[PDB]
């Protein structure tokens, strides 16, 4: 057996400038930085959607959420009955199931957000082990949330928020006793040791909910950030530091079990930081949920000592959609018949420092209340529509903050990129669920999605009097 | 004659953190800072719209642009024919004309943006003198724009941008020879001296186009800002510094003419900074054009040595709409019959440190392509809708950056403020012009303005399941 172990370390709402290797000056991430410095830092890494549910759907299915009907978040406490189909389609085979069928020991830890009904459960979607929670977020201290859950259960509360539900281990009570970031790190260590004892390659999907709200941190970690005056930034920094501590213990475990050299560690965020709740996306414009770069360009590194050189910087754009074909290629796994994928097996490009998306697009489209936000990048160029304002064209390599609209200078390039992006939307399916009552009314009237209006150009800038 | 002179120094797209007295750490504005420190700094000053045309219309008419039909910008090179009525309604009397009729010597300098046809001209709107340009912006170096203008005319260009048109002085060519910020400062000094010789109180509307794009600065000013590493912010800083130099020369002139003590100087920006083009609105969220605070909360001071004490900070919210009734009050000027005003005479509130908008609203509504952005503030509380997202309630005193939505914590307060804001929109008129072809299509179909949809609340947050 020479196939590598694969560890995905996925943070939740981690800001672009909030790890040291991607520019942080106030948040300390020495363990993540050491891995990044000993592998490949991706300076133009994108997720397939600027917020969690659709982004995580894309990671595990390998498809844009607009093709699977999962481009809106599931609501909190979404239906746990199979009959309601509130989850990613079961026919869309996850890479975990592909790796499991190829003989990998598979483990999911932390946040799911891909369906709370039994047919959507991690154990039915290719994970031998699951430890975590099914919804979109969770309170961080068991001594707090277990007391709240128990009191509200006894009081007969019918609206108990899923943020205080007991976590689970393979459908049984987890009985967590630690700050849950530490608990997730503990379970990752355990599953690494299980794989080593089995002498089986592992795939671990470690989906920390940190630094997603609520901003809750251990006093021991907060103490290391007294140099930060803003309380939210200080708490957020401590939350990221807790992840870094866990990564350090995971690395030590990989070394002890002699799995370190032939493990591919992939670290990223599921979307941009929310700059209302502690995050910093510098030098990108915008925030979680935007199609500015700040919404869906994320930190990422690959660390794999057997193959990936130290101190590498990979500057060509890549997508979290690339993880599915890259991982199944490394696992020598056969895809299910008819499986469709929107990403690329990029490992050879990473090893050769070549451009996987040369002359091809990486996209985002985010549904708003009556219009769509869009981003589309090819090479050095990006088109952006935000707030239904006029279309922008940016040289994103020379103008990473999207400050200088070049649409008037290069109209032909703008319209070529518009045409390809519009063609992409012709492949979309209807959402299986929307998020608000407003959404439902808009889709039912045809006011959404109205892709045709999204790709208007001239009428947004022309005067009716000239 | 006891009435004070009034000098309005209005910058164009000046960011919230881009003058020293309002928190700048890198842009140097010693003359403006000295005036602010010797008067009253307004820490919650608002303009009536988050971009220039409608904001400037509101300043001179004293009414929200939604009541005068002027809530969109005029397009570049807008019609110069009276028949097309591309300008602020002539019936909506400007405070310049009221002051002129009250015996003030009146002068407008720099940017207009209120109509380029003759009936909209400053000289027809209460200004004895006008030196500047009629449209929305201008290139800064005459040696550059006069060369481009003359060449494009010879090239038979039918679409010459008004940014390079020759400036004017009372309808005649201005023949400007200086960096135009310096030229505007020079003309302000001249008009101060004219009023001193006339022994007439002056009203001077000094509408610098700085620091609005294009980012163009003098080498002598750029040399002061080597500590600014970002290239656009360095140029932008030098553009603000040139305004500061001119203010210093204006102050020296007021002292020499013995007008300084009884001049009210009001300094402000017409809207928030554009953070794509050098500006910084810290600690506010957002940028020019938004209904986040960063779009329309601006730096402002009042300086008037005879009455306003030094080292004052005025923390209650105020509006640029207050300038019209405050100035006409100081001028003891009678308003025209039927004139309506949306602001307040706030001078006694400023001197007494009392709250002019107690239990009342300061508003913004900005039209977008198919929806409306809104902001509304009463006391410590603000409601915001941006991008047609769910409504937000902020304690703007505790949460100036609009980071923490309290809509779920205080739903009754949110809905009370929304109800009052919706009632305000019931008074609106139709825009006399819109900006884009898309705007025209949306208004003609009835998709705009749809104020009813703007004030939906519950359906934006409730799940259908
Ligand atoms: O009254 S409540 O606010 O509901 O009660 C509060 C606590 O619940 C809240 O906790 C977080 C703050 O608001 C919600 C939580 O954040 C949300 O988490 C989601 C995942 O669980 C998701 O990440 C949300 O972002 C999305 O929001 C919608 C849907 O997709 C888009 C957007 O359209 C995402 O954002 S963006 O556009 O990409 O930026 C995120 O905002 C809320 O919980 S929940 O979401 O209602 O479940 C509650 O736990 C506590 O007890 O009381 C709090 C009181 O304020
Ligand atoms: O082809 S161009 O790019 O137009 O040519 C350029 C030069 O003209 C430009 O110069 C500035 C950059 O874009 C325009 C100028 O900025 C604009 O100035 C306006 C005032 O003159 C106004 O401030 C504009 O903001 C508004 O834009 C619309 C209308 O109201 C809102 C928004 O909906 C305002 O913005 S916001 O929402 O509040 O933020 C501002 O963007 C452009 O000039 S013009 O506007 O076309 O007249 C040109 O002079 C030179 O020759 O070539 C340049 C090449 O790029
Ligand atoms: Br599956
Ligand atoms: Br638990
Ligand atoms: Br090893
Ligand atoms: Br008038
Ligand atoms: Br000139
Ligand atoms: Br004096
Ligand atoms: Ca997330
Ligand atoms: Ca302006
Ligand atoms: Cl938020
Ligand atoms: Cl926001
Ligand atoms: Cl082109
Ligand atoms: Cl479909
Ligand atoms: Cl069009
Ligand atoms: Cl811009
Ligand atoms: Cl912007
Ligand atoms: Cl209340
Ligand atoms: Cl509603």
């Amino acid at each position: 057996e020479t196939r590598p172990n694969i560890l995905v370390v996925l943070c939740d709402d981690l800001g672009y400038a909030d790890v040291g290797f991607n520019g942080s000056t106030d948040i300390l991430t020495p363990e993540l930085d050491n891995l990044a410095q000993n592998g490949s830092i991706f300076t133009s890494a994108y997720v397939a959607h600027p917020f969690s549910g659709p982004s995580r759907s894309a990671i595990l299915t390998g498809r844009y959420p607009h093709l699977t009907g999962t481009a809106y978040n599931l609501f909190h406490n979404s239906s746990e009955d199979d009959k309601d189909n509130m989850g990613v389609p079961v026919e869309e085979t996850y890479m975990s199931k592909v790796l499991q069928n190829a003989g990998y020991y598979t483990s999911a830890i932390g946040k799911w957000h891909l369906g709370a009904a039994p047919k959507f459960h991690p154990n039915k979607r290719g994970f031998d082990d699951f430890y975590g929670f099914l919804g979109g977020g969770h309170d961080y201290f068991p001594s707090e949330y277990q007391k709240t859950y128990k009191a509200q259960k006894k009081a007969g509360n019918p609206n108990i928020r899923d943020y205080v539900f007991p976590m689970e281990h393979n459908g049984k009570p987890a009985n967590e006793t630690e700050y849950i970031t530490d608990g997730f790190s503990r379970e990752a260590i355990k599953n690494i040791k299980i794989a080593a004892a089995k002498k089986q390659p592992f795939f671990i999907y470690l989906a920390y909910n940190a630094p997603h709200v609520p901003l809750q941190a251990k006093a021991e970690d907060v103490a290391k950030f007294a140099h930060i005056k803003d309380k939210d930034r200080r708490t957020y920094a401590a939350m990221v530091y807790a992840v870094d501590r866990g990564v350090g213990k995971i690395v030590q475990t990989l070394k002890e079990t002699k799995q370190f050299d032939n493990t591919l560690i992939v670290f990223l965020s599921d979307n941009g930081g929310n700059f209302n709740h502690g995050a910093n996306n510098y030098p990108l414009k915008g925030t979680k949920g935007d199609t500015w770069e700040g919404g869906y360009r994320v930190p990422m590194f690959f660390h794999w000592p057997k193959k990936i050189k130290k101190d590498q910087r990979f500057d060509f754009p890549v997508s979290s959609l690339d993880l599915y074909p890259t991982f199944t290629g490394l696992a020598e796994a056969k895809l299910p018949k008819g499986k469709q994928l929107d990403g690329k097996n990029i490992m050879d490009d990473v090893l050769k420092n070549t451009e996987p998306y040369k002359d091809e697009m990486i996209y985002s489209l985010r549904y708003r209340e009556g219009y769509n936000d869009v981003g589309a990048r090819m090479g050095d160029w990006k088109i952006t529509r935000m707030g239904n304002e006029p279309w922008r064209l940016h040289n994103i390599t020379q103008d990473i903050g999207e400050k200088k609209n070049l649409a008037g200078r290069y109209p032909d390039r703008l319209k070529e990129m518009i045409a390809k992006t519009q063609e992409w939307t012709k492949s979309f399916v209807k959402p299986l669920w929307v998020y608000s009552v407003k959404d439902k009314e808009l889709w039912e009237s045809g006011q959404m999605p109205n892709y045709e209006a999204t790709f208007e150009v001239d009428k947004l800038v022309d005067s009716p009097y000239h």
